């Protein structure tokens, strides 16, 4: 990540800029499972095996609240998502192939955002 990303603090137009991306990937067709909280009574060996999990809700939540100071924080629980569902789930599944489809999503967005930061 470049030094913007990283060291420039995210002011309100930035903040603006956070919560019309968050509301783009829950807009997807592919965002279904990474929405609310992992579901314990659909899956009940998943809280043991993952220590740190997240979800669009749970970001959406601490946008409002004014949580992140840095783009690199944001990028930060974004990917755990991705990787959370990665790992957890086999290479063959449904829940696998979302992971992929969304973050390919998530880059060209933030892409777009960091562009617009700059100029
Ligand atoms: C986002 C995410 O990882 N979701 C998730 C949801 C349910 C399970 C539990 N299983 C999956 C396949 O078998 C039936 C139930 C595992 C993961």
């Amino acid at each position: 990540e470049d030094a913007m990303t990283v060291l420039t603090p995210l002011t309100e137009k930035d903040y603006e800029g956070l919560k019309r991306v968050l509301r783009s990937l829950q807009a997807h067709k592919m965002a279904w499972p990474f929405l609310e909280p992992v579901d314990p009574n659909d899956a009940p060996d998943y809280y043991g095996v993952i220590k740190e999990p997240m979800d669009l809700a749970t970001m959406e939540e601490r946008v409002q609240r004014r949580y992140y100071e840095k783009l690199t924080e944001f990028v930060a629980d974004m990917t755990k998502i991705f990787d959370n569902c990665r790992y957890y789930n086999p290479s063959d599944s449904p829940f696998y192939q979302c992971a992929e489809v969304l973050e390919s999503f998530f880059v060209q967005k933030l892409k777009g955002f960091k562009a617009s930061r700059s100029h």
